[PDB]
DNA sequence: AAGATATCTT
DNA sequence: CAAGATATCT
């Protein structure tokens, strides 16, 4: 299938590829910092052509948002089922050790999923699959990373990561109880090992509690502490009649 | 001077240089993408090498955070003057022309002298921004090392600048719920010549110290300079 | 203006 | 954890 396809090559690419610095065209190389901006923006340039490459294969057109702040990164449709439409996201966490627990930001709860046109590339019912690629990494500190570099140096570029790890899954399947921002208001994922996201041992039961769950979840503590707070409150509210 | 010094460094780095990928130690090259939150990445990155070295050639230590959300992303320092740091953080943004960038929250450090800062704020005596300005152009396939010249890049003419972070701020938030300071909307020019609207740093930052968080609370205070110095003169109330 | 894009810190 | 930080755009 195209999703098993998918993940097999980002798997393999992960096994065998990895970056380590940003090239310019006359060939000089500038090492990458170890912040959680940089490792994120990177896992989502290596992602690309993978997920191009795979989806070409299956006859699939792959778009990108042609505005920033749109989700998602890719979309992905055969031109005969515009109405299939597949999203995929890229998310990335840190571990200071390895195979500690983790946690993911997976996109605001206030836009699309509530308003099926806010910040979404297409209509939120063209889609029936939202997938999310998700990196983990253990960081390792930054010395000989704040030099440039040749091409014949590459092996010797210190990378600031070591042991990433690399998942796709459904997002509703990951998707937590528990904010994964304040301000900016994202649905948290499960807060759990790196297993249980390719396991898709989430708290949800379907999609449809998923959505239903994170579209009536209020922003601020004062106000869930009110309604529902996390996923035994929530299933009380619904038991009551949504009050 | 260290700051000369510096300015010249960037603009030559610029001149000589075009980012075009990121690279695996293997050689595989893949291409940039065309968002911002890939340029600012990448220009900080570029930024990176340069600071350190001229930095070290003037005597300074210098100090990333660890902690990923804590101004600046440079601390400049020399050992024998720890409390005269020099804070560096670099903005950018695009153009198809007037320009405007984010410079930092307002209502962290700036507001409880150490909120998400590595050093408290009162350690550091200059604040400096290294600002990029690109043309944005309007791939999804890997590349090897004899490629690229080949690799399209997501940008056309880059400028670089350094100004004091003060000298280029504005009075219209930068951003809504991640409030931050804005700059000046004006001409590249005016930010590399220092063409502000503030008489100094401490008119600046008492502006910022005390610009309320929406539209409508600012209706009942002040919404730009010139209601600031309206407050100022209504005794702060 | 206010709220999107990612994800961290305490 | 909840709330607000990191950058910057629409
Ligand atoms: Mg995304
Ligand atoms: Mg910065
Ligand atoms: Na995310
Ligand atoms: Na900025």
């Amino acid at each position: 299938s195209l999703r098993s396809d998918l993940i097999n090559a980002l798997y393999d690419e992960n096994q065998k590829y990895d970056v380590c610095g940003i090239i310019s065209a006359e060939g000089k190389i500038y090492p990458l910092g170890s912040d959680t901006k940089v490792l994120s923006t990177i896992f989502e340039l290596f992602s690309r052509p993978i997920i191009n490459k795979i989806a070409e294969k299956h006859g699939y057109i792959v778009e990108e948002p042609k505005q920033q702040n749109h989700y998602p990164d890719f979309t992905l449709y055969k031109p005969s089922e515009p109405n299939k439409k597949i999203a995929i996201d890229i998310a990335t966490t840190y571990t200071n050790k390895e195979n500690e627990k983790i946690k993911f930001t997976l996109g605001g709860y206030t836009s699309f999923i509530r308003n099926n046109t806010k910040n979404i590339v297409y209509p939120f019912d063209q889609y029936i699959a939202h997938w999310i690629i998700g990196y983990v990494y253990t960081r390792v500190a930054t010395k000989s990373s704040l030099k440039t570099y040749n091409i014949n140096e590459l092996n010797e570029i210190p990378k600031p990561y070591k042991g990433v790890k690399v998942f796709l899954q459904d997002k509703w399947v990951i998707a937590g109880d528990l904010a994964g921002s304040g301000n900016t208001t994202n649905i948290g994922s499960i807060h759990a090992h790196y297993k249980d996201f390719v396991e898709g041992k989430g708290i949800f039961d379907s999609e449809d509690e998923f959505l239903d769950y994170w579209r009536n979840y209020e922003r601020t503590s004062q106000l869930r502490n009110d309604k529902y707070n996390n996923i035994s409150e929530y299933r009380n509210w619904i038991y009551r009649g949504r009050k």
